[PDB]
């Protein structure tokens, strides 16, 4: 959308109040509102910070301190605008998604979706690359327990693929596609998921940063359509022992010079050289980019043994036991599935480590192990050490830990986001180890 | 319909989203949705799906493990598209029945439906023979029990044919028919049914995979119906102790080079040689197809002695107690009542047992019993000893014991189907079996 | 007692039932219970039993899974005789508290009481040496919380010292030192503590094993008077977050032939070279000895940063911020207070690793550093890395990750309860790990 366009809408649609939005180091999203003032002269004053920003004080938002927190500024992607997501038929109403710059009107180091931005521009300008991921989000529908009105439970007993009265959201999943569908935010299958009362929205295999702010207009929409209905969506990776947790699975592919450069006709596979490094560099720095991608504590209650539990660094072309699978797709479509992220994550923030540490493994044409193809969980510990594969960090700080190591990282996210994730996050998780937590409770009181 | 038709009523129903149904093998119906895309090139992407199929993992269906079930295929049998049934009025929403097809482009061994077509499939091409029927599934309405929520009681205290107001569903009869009929899921007779609560809709006879389809939208229509009236249906075969239970007569016929093969206008009772070749089959197999045709631990609290129970292994032209009874119509109508199954069986699999038990009976030319007009459950054990009457299994795990030993039943299913079916159910009988049930606490807590 | 007291004081009470009363590894107290037969043959089957032990099926005691579990033998120790001591006025009832052994007649390699024997039994054939223990185990009295009944809260508002009516267990405190008092269990001061609820009961200094006997009956005892209070003690070592959890500093000294061998008139602050020996190998080994000391998830939420936390690996003779305080007392008295130990500890474990890791510090004649009395919590993380200060371990798993690679505490414990231990613990851990918590549900439901 151009300015031009914009403007005729405004005028059109007589819009009268504007959503100026962003998102925070933990991938929140954060918005402050104005009015579209009446007038030749309202929309001069709306062109000006459409084109040149808005200031505002982002002391507030986590991850965002620094020098002159109270005079930031939000500049507007054109390309974002639109009726709110989650409130369609309110023409009256807008919002754009921002990019962060500083008072002097450069970007600002903080901000998640510049990060991504930075490192896809960087990419296109050295090789002429394009990135592209297609996420697989899960998520919860939830109800309050009638016995315990404080406690939520799922809500509903439905399965993998069910169909209704069992399935209790087939007309949820339907309006949050037509939601984001009806304003170009592209996504492919719905349906319910194996545990009680989950769901998964699969988004279009499209450019990072347009499927990262699909993403994140997703969360929001669903929140608001479950709430509509009298529930409570979560993307809580775990929210509940004994069932299945909510993982983000992420296809992603880089194309140079506009070829499908994993695409190999006559490689082992069919797979080339650039996407076997790419795969490599991933291995190679999953045990830090979990921190990223599983960035919660209970993001590590989901990645614990099981028989599909992705935890183990490996590839394969079937095995769904590894932490990259290959998809059977090839030409245009061939692809890696990084299985390891979860709901939870900044996808600004996830996307940039994914492309960073693949990229990292094109530059060093690191060689990539054979693929497994065995079920990594049924084998023994001695299997797995004579075959050389290692696990990701069995918690929060171990995965922080690897982070705080990792330079090729470091890189990816700039000093200013890795600090300050590290620093919240080691916060945090100072917080939960010296909870006292109810399983302590219930497995101590008696002693 | 055809492609062409297909795509017409898509551009003029504005149809936004589609959902691809197919079926697990405990029968239950599956389902994933995807939107429909705007404008040609939206056309063009539905054209090659409804044309050549959509990939899915299929890992998490019961009964579906084989290679790559990440990777498998649902190919859309445009004969069944139309808006859903259970929400007629929202045209922008739309299904398709599909078979289950490997990445390679061939049936999946493991897929019901596609096992039901391999059978009829084959006897079309060997012997130009088609396989009608015309099932007869009963149900109950059930609601919330005043004195205990947690519990459900019969809808009603209505009986056989009752009128209103001891009969307080005709609306949801009529609505339940109205809702298949006008999409062509042709029905016949409704009625209340004997026991409280109890109903019954009775299906066309005709072409044995349209009769399937026609069953399994019917059980997912009729509950969301009873649920729109605060009620639940369920096809649970014996939900209450002292009441019927609810069963699912199958009419059965084939038809060799389109002629009505089971017809002799010269022969006793006029029933052929090729009619009592069937039945021998049937009869023969009865032991193992009840696996199929009754395959819950429940069905065989309703295939227990009594004086109309559907147990005793003979066939008759008025005797109610045997399990199968030859109704009285001739020519073109002539054909055979199993009455052993219930609803709870998979359809697709319930039919292709029946025909391949009763063509091997035809391939064999066995030689069936006499009928047994007299009351089977009135004359004594010695009585049936002497007349060659066999009881059907007693309980789950003795059926599936039978089905384990019959190798006609095991090429109809096809190994993974049989062998999948036989380790799900056996899994389901352990877990009854170490179970401690209601009745043995209020037998033996006293002790 | 000699076999001819307990048996003249069986016939004058009439003694008419017996238990014989054992440990589990994880400190758990156990008991099997025999009648006592009337006669001259009674009190004969009686005396065999008392020289010889009874056998028993240990199968289903923690920690002794083995060769003929079914068959063990319980060796009575007539020194711990009596009454029960929380039902001290039924004189026909008593307890002797037993050793474990095999149906062979050998000590039992898993028996925590025999261990403890063991060790202290090598240490006084090779030195003459005695090992003495002062334990000061805290404690939490708990009501049901009036709001929730489910839940338990601190039964008083108190603290410190506190007087009645703050403090609501003065009784309470009273009636558990007379009821251990009267029997020869001695203790010392006892009172309030700081939080809530929390309170203390001193142990006298004496033998190690007569100590380990004191704490097991003392842990029962208090137990049952706080039921007949309508309240609940638990050992929890920080059953709430936000006040002070409960400790138990052990006090401890060896004695080498008949001398306190930690005292030296002439020595820098009156401490021996063995004194410094001692220091210097609880210090060496103290992160593999908590794992025994501290063996629960929850003994690590009290081990946490703090201005007393008994945390930093390091001596003073006045510092409450060290893992060790040296009181001031001379002489006889001269001992040292490891104060990292809580009281779910099981005590002959406890006191066999402390008194194995100062050995082998005497054993090695290794060189204490030198003692920290400025606040260990207020420095810097540098101040404390220029000092060489190490932490205790952060979790469970990391102490037991230090035990299993302790050869002294290996040697100490022997083979089978140090792998007993380390697979029971391993287990424990791996139930938290993958538990969803409460505090993971307050922090990312709404995520
Ligand atoms: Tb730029
Ligand atoms: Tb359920
Ligand atoms: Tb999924
Ligand atoms: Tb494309
Ligand atoms: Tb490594
Ligand atoms: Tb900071
Ligand atoms: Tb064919
Ligand atoms: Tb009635
Ligand atoms: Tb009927
Ligand atoms: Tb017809
Ligand atoms: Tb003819
Ligand atoms: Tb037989
Ligand atoms: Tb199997
Ligand atoms: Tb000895
Ligand atoms: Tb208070
Ligand atoms: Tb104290
Ligand atoms: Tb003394
Ligand atoms: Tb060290
Ligand atoms: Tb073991």
């Amino acid at each position: 959308s151009t300015v031009e366009q914009v403007l005729e809408y405004v005028k059109s649609n007589n819009v009268k109040f504007m959503r100026f939005q962003f998102v925070d180091i933990l991938g929140v999203p954060k918005n402050v509102a104005f009015p579209i003032k009446a007038g030749e002269k309202g929309i001069e004053e709306l062109r000006d910070v459409l084109e040149n920003g808005l200031y505002f004080d982002g002391s507030s938002i986590e991850g965002f301190v620094g020098i002159n927190e109270s005079d930031m500024m939000l500049k507007p992607d054109l390309s974002t605008f639109s009726v709110l997501p989650w409130r369609p038929s309110e023409k009256s109403v807008a919002r754009v998604i921002c990019d962060v710059y500083t008072t002097k009107g450069k970007p600002f180091e903080g901000d998640p979706r510049g990060c991504l931005k930075r490192v896809m521009e960087e990419f296109k300008k050295e090789f002429n690359g394009e990135y592209f991921v297609g996420p697989e989000p899960e998520f919860f529908l939830l109800k309050k327990d009638p016995h315990n009105p404080h406690k939520y439970i799922p809500a509903d007993d439905g399965g993998y693929f069910d169909l209704e009265p069992m399935d209790e959201a087939p007309d949820i999943r339907r309006d949050i596609v037509f939601a984001l569908e009806n304003l170009g935010f592209h996504v492919e299958a719905s349906h319910h998921e194996v545990a009680p009362g989950q769901h998964e929205v699969d988004f279009k295999f499209d450019d990072a940063l347009k499927t990262a702010d699909s993403v994140i207009t997703f969360k929001t929409t669903i929140k608001t359509i479950a709430e509509q209905h009298g529930l409570k969506a979560t993307f809580m990776p775990k929210p509940f022992f004994g069932m299945n947790g909510s993982g983000m699975h992420c296809h992603q592919s880089i194309w140079l010079n506009g070829e499908p450069s994993f695409y190999d006709e006559n490689a082992p596979y069919q797979l080339s050289e650039t996407c076997m490094n790419y795969v490599a560099g991933i291995l190679k720095h999953a045990k830090a980019i979990v921190a990223i991608t599983n960035p919660t504590v209970n993001s590590y209650k989901r990645l614990v043994p099981g028989y599909e539990a992705p935890v183990n660094i490996a590839w394969a072309n079937s095995n769904r036991s590894a932490i990259i699978r290959v998809p059977a797709a090839r030409g245009k479509g061939t692809r890696i599935e990084f299985r390891a992220p979860d709901p939870s994550c900044n996808p600004y923030l996830a996307f940039t480590v994914m492309l960073a540490a693949g990229l990292d493994g094109v530059k060093n044409k690191l060689d990539a192990p054979e693929p497994v193809e065995r079920n990594i969980f049924a084998m023994s510990e001695a299997e797995k050490k004579e075959l050389g594969i290692e696990s990701v960090p069995a918690n929060l700080k171990a995965a922080l830990d690897e982070l705080e190591n990792n330079d090729v990282l470091k890189n990816a996210l700039g000093k200013h986001i890795f600090e300050s994730f590290l620093e919240i996050k080691n916060a945090e998780w100072d917080s939960f180890r010296t909870s006292v937590t109810d399983w302590e409770t219930t497995a101590y009181l008696k002693i």
